[PDB]
């Protein structure tokens, strides 16, 4: 059940009109495009105000992903990112990806950086070409979160590539969130 | 979960109304038919106003990208091409296939200009033509990336016959698309 | 999804406001429900004004695009058929049934004259009724094609019953269509 | 797919406005309980008016045709039928069931008077009650047929229990349908 | 499909406006529910006018009909049943609960007196209440048909327990329902 | 689990060796030649020595157990039956059907003589044979079984229609079984 | 697994020379048919020696445990139950059934007298032989079991239609069994 | 279950040393194999020595039993036909394609001429080859009937077209069986 | 059922025993493993004595007939072909393929010619080398046929390309088998 | 079906007595632990004299092939590789790794040098260390197939990174096999 | 296909008679049943010659692993491990756990240390005993693992909780195994 507003809107129609998008499920690509969508109809709203982008997401498609990410910079309203419950892979990399200063988790967020293979190869055959592929994505991911985190990329690069759990604390410590929100 | 705008309309169809197609999923018979259309109603809304079609796509059916391209260059609108996350064999043909220098590409689109079998020939059972229409149609979609991206058809011959990713940037030096878009 | 364009409508729903059938799918009882109801609703609104009906099917159930076929003669408006992507076995034969000199087809459509069995003798246990109805309802539709296409009944027979595919350009030769349309 | 015309109805319930009934499917219990309603609601709308019964269908169980054969008569309003496409079995029957000289059918209809097992019985095991009952039914039926069309008893008996397709012309001369329609 | 009238009902919902309930399926809970929220609903409106309550039915769940058998003579209305195609079992046992003098049949109507197990004993998995229930319960059934029907108990009791087939003549002279209607 | 004996045999394997066999299962076509089978074996070892068929099964094809029945006929060896558990439908017909004489059945065996519709039939399609073929069938069955229990063909044929459940002694009785085996 | 003994036999037919037969699962016809034939091969070569029957069964068919009971008393051998794990419903009616003074359980058997519905009416539709059956069978079951357990039928008639337990000490005091075998 | 004779066979592999082949169910390509296999055996063993094959089947495929007939020709073995139960379709022709004198059925058997349409035309996807091919096989196995049954091609021609049964002794005046067997 | 000749064999190894090798399934590479080792192991018996391959062949993959067809070739013994039932495609292909003067067809065998797509280009994702070995390798079929039937080669490629029935006496005329073989 | 040779072998049983393997389907862990276990066999029974590994599959798992390719080189006898119907990847990466001069295939073989992606990475998550893992194993194949074959490390690079079909003479001539076999 | 050498054993036992065990699956608790079962009876028949355990497994079961790890110790004989293809997880964990100078790998092994969750916490629903108790297991599998390497303990635990493929050599140096072994 999705409950229905009427000022008739669904539950999330009715957050869309307070400039909140809910990113709550695993990113396929059918989630991705109304991530997207939602993203584009509320530039062309109004660019001025903030966007509010709530994750709660065990990751996903790479690609997928990297076409939210694509777009939250596209757009020209400054994306706030607020982590609840769990961001893990993509979900941590695109709450990462929020804009700087606005970066936030709520006290008890699960939070994984770690980036597994997720199949971004996509459809090629050939292993010279597929392995290679997933490297350079592998590096370029990297490179974004060495930057947005402030932490030298080969600290990055080694943390990505194991599982390791982090507090929304140990997150603000690392750079990933910029401050625990609690109240307001 | 498709979110409802109210000014009642679902995200996309909103998106419509800003002359925004959003094609985001592998191109079978039902989906090009819903794109055809609403190229279809755009230009028939108003023939002398652009329209931005943003490809996420791995590709699909070989004839029913043929439409949607067929009917791109059918309507008196010029079709912008946007690239985001992934654009492949028929995803990557419709992105070359916009109009004169509107086609982009976002910074971290993967493009992959590779076009496999895809069942080519429809419902035949004979080898001598089955085999001979699929280098038929294999040779005239070389010859229309050839002239989209002013590659020599033996070029574009060599490499939609192999798995290669480019990023927006080679994909820019290629002649594939026309800029990255990176803002605004 | 299907957009749902407000002026509440679908977006075939609002192309058939202009006129334009949408025919996408395989041919079946309800396809052929569909399009009929459709046609006999058009044609009670304005029996003067043209009827467009876009084709992009791979065939189906002979006696079910018999309907349609049907209803395109009865009905007092021109209806005119632009076939796109693929036209086959019914699917084309609907293309070439269309009103005269109103018979168009995008520049890379393929289609395919080769009506094979489909199931015509519905459900018949006898083999000497249905075998001979199936060469009855053959003969029956080669001499329509004939009629239409302005070819010699004994071409039709031998080219409708072997896989066979036509360009655009090759059609036109052939009498299926009228022209081949790019633009407008 | 069902299209939405707006005055907000679908394609069937416009039509059903102008006193149209499409009956293009197997006929089950669902579906007469649709058509019997549709009868009903038109009857009551206006008694002095023609309805439009147009049958696409392979036919079905045999109460639930023979309710809306008993609708038919039933309702003040003259039934007239069209034969689209296939008319077989209890298609047929209600076919020929018509107001008298307004039974009609398009040109390239299939017809196939058979009327097979159809499991009549309904739920009675014991032998000598089911097959005795078959043979009333079935006796029944054919009574109606020759009363309708004005063949011998004998004649109906033989073409009711074999197959056999006959062409529009063929069922105008059998006295199944009074005239074909081609145009207006 | 289920046609829109707009006056924008479901058919079924328009009819429910001229006192007419059609129950035309199997007799389960959720049917019953139905039929019993739309006799209570009917009653509430006008309690005055007559209910006309369609009955094709297989018949089903023996306590299901059974509370629509106390609602029927809960309301103050006079609920009529008109039998079409098949009235059988518990369809049977509701027709002839219709109201005095206004319970008819459609000439061509199949009508089963047969009474068959139905699980009358819900979950009761103790022999001695489970079988001793359904032979009270039968007992109850035929005491409530005698009555209706005016037949001695002992025959109705005979009749219940075997298969047989009755026309609308025969269920006529029975006592099953006061007339065949023909026409109106 | 089926044990294995070694005198190696399957335990049914060493019963036959005994010439005892088991029809313990419902009468498929299968099953059928499995005991026509073993009456063919047995009857070609030694045409002498009696055969004991034990006769447990819920009934099955009427065409299965009368090749069973036919086969008890053409061998030269006496047939034995021992009724055990359940001898229902064409099981109780085949109990019925052994040599004079040596017809048995076990204290408690559950005895219905019930023959019910079966699919007599096979694979006809049109109403009238497929009807009468199943009375003709019905009555020469009904005639075997008044010769073999000494009961008026019109009480069989009236007592074969209906459900009716039989202890031992009854079945003794009503000449079924010549003498219900207690012990040895 | 069934380990497979050299002297080759599967585990339970070496036991089978030792006169032993293991029925140590639900009792359907397949079940009844195996336990059926081990009896009788066993009663063939040597009558005079007992016979050693293991239960453990939560029940099944009440015809299928009367052939085997049935089988018990048909035999000259003498037939010693045991019950092991569980005898329950069938499973507990067949070790009451054993020899007088041979009927034996392990110290921490659970025995279940609780005989259920386990439908005992074949596949009878009519609702007065069905139910006028089963509590024939149900009656001729607790007159069986008050011979067997010396209990009166009373008793036997209550006890047989409540769950209830009982350890091996109480099955003794009530005279289900002889003795609790505890070592040798 | 299939008993293990020991003199290790299986019963069938026991009647094939008695020169007994059982065909007992559909033709499919395995069993068409299978027989085949067995009369080329047997024609290996003792080509002087008598064949009996036993027919209980409902048909199946034509090219399937066509194997069979061809090979029952080949051999130099008489190959006797005795039709129990049931021979219809292809299972009525193997019967009839008996040794001269030697064709038999047991005295209630169940005997089918038709032969439906059953997949005459393998894999061929063409309408002019299929359906002229399927009347070409129908011909010629009219033709080899009419040949075995001494009845006139029309006749044959005439009765394999309808469902129809014969009892053994109609089969025998027909020509289709020698004689019916009734002991020994 | 196999059934299990002793002399333990089962039926196709008793044969194998006389060197004859049956064929009777969709050719897959299992199949055409079994096939190989067939025919390696009677080589290496007696490379002297011819070899007998029984074909009843719907077709199937072209590699696993291939291989059967070398090892045909590469065995010392004459592998003589009885096409029996059906032989079609690949079927048609191995019995044109066995040694000269001694391939055969039983009377009333079909024959098709038509080697359709099949699957030549095995697991080849790219369209330039697929459809151009489908192309080599119906040439270089086309040749063996050419060669072994001594028809010219554009004949044959003519009549492998199309669906195409073929009586025993046809396929003698156009050099497929070399006799028809009736008896012995 | 597989048959049984007596000498009581099935057929791979009784061609593995004379040293030959047959490999027939796609390389699996049970198929690698089949062969090598034969390999092992083999080489135990007689060091001295050559195995015969005859080759026909699709490929499959890399670690498993790799691991027959280990055992081959394992065992003192040579290893000889007959190529028949297709080896293709694993399978003519194997064919290749046959007894220096003695690897084969027969004339019509197909050959694919392609090796594909095939699960290297095995359960590995982590990006950096699959991505590195595939182009590690990729290019110690390479290396081994450079070695076996002759051709320069970057012309087997070049081949099995791409789809390509090869007969047996341009496998001849590349150095993958020796030569190949017709007869004897 | 499992070949079955007669000396009559399956390929596996042949073997097993030489003193061969292969492990060349997942390890569940049916295998390990079969190793262990292998392990026992090996020691059983010879305690003073050694036994060959090799090893192609992805791992499995902790526990499972763990009883053919204790039973490797229990037995007297001496059990050399050799590793091909792959051995991981509790593969590689077993070929550690080989005799002292005798664990071998064949060249192209792939070896994981790689011991991931595999849930070694039972059915225990608490979080506390379950968390604590993998630790615990993990700890001395880390130590048992340390003592056969001669590696530290930290490094071990540190190398067992990654994913990283190890060459034959690197296991050498390592201390895994101890020797590669070629040829013999």
């Amino acid at each position: 059940l999705i409950p229905t507003v009427i000022e008739a809107y669904d539950i999330y129609s009715r957050l869309l009109k307070d400039r909140i998008i809910m990113l709550g499920s695993a990113i396929d690509d059918n989630v991705a495009n109304s991530i997207v969508s939602q993203l584009l109809f509320l530039d062309a709203q109004d660019p001025e105000k903030d966007i509010f982008l709530y994750i709660n997401s065990p990751g996903g498609s790479i690609s997928a992903g990297m076409a939210i990410y694509d777009t939250m910079n596209f757009v020209k309203a400054d994306v706030q990112t607020i982590g609840m419950g769990m961001a893990a892979s993509m979900g941590s990399f695109l709450l990462t990806a929020g804009a700087n200063g606005k970066r936030f988790a709520l006290p008890n967020a699960e939070i994984m950086i770690h980036q597994p293979l997720g199949g971004a190869q996509g459809q090629a055959t050939e292993i010279e070409i597929a392995a290679r592929h997933i490297l350079k994505i592998k590096e370029r991911m990297n490179t974004i979160m060495a930057e947005k985190t402030g932490q030298p990329y080969e600290v990055i690069a080694r943390d990505t590539d194991r599982d390791n759990f982090m507090t929304a604390q140990e997150a603000k410590d690392y750079g990933l969130i910029d401050d625990i929100i609690i109240n307001k």
